[PDB]
């Protein structure tokens, strides 16, 4: 059972309410919602799902809402995106209880971030992992050959060269808010 974004290379990442309007006119099925407001949240998910778009929601970037177990409960029972993204391990564990697509965010900062992060991945067993930045193809290569969980890469992807390089390294897809390559591939 491969991940539901098979043959979708770009997963657009919305910072705005206006950014989701831009991507509602696109052939790509999965989207990413980056910064949000807990007040407008339920509407924004249902409005995006009304346009045939499946939502990956940043659990950590919901203003007014923690990333508590209670907060993840809220996302799964009352907001219902198609998947959640968190950097917190407890949120990945909780989302898996609710049979949610739990993708774990990792920041390729240093060797310490790698070591602690691979240990966390090992513990919580996420459905997927997002690696940032998405412009280090050899780190995406190293990571994929470690466990085989599928990895998305995201962050700082400007060109189609970079999309190709990282996807050929082992990435299943790319997340990006670079507006140019939303209609490019």
């Amino acid at each position: 059972l491969e991940l539901p974004f098979s043959n979708q290379s770009i997963i657009p990442a919305a910072h705005n309410q206006k950014d989701m309007e831009k991507i509602l006119e696109l052939d790509l099925t999965y989207m990413v919602m980056l910064e949000t407001h807990v007040a407008q949240l339920k509407a924004l998910v249902k409005y995006a799902q009304a346009g045939g778009k499946k939502v990956l929601l940043h659990a950590d970037l919901v203003n007014g809402l923690k990333n508590d177990d209670y907060a993840i409960d809220f996302l799964c029972t009352e907001i219902c995106p198609d998947g959640i993204i968190s950097t917190r391990g407890n949120a990945i564990m909780k989302a898996k209880q609710h049979k949610m697509l739990a993708i774990q965010r990792l920041f390729m900062i240093d060797s310490s971030a790698y070591n602690k992060g691979v240990a966390l991945i090992q513990k919580v067993q996420p459905d997927c992992i997002e690696l940032l930045p998405g412009i280090i193809p050899e780190q995406v290569q190293k990571m994929t050959q470690k466990l085989h969980i599928p990895v998305i890469a995201g962050g700082l992807i400007e060109t189609s060269e970079q999309v190709n390089q990282v996807i050929a390294s082992g990435a299943i897809a790319v997340t990006t808010s670079n507006k140019h390559l939303w209609e490019g591939h």
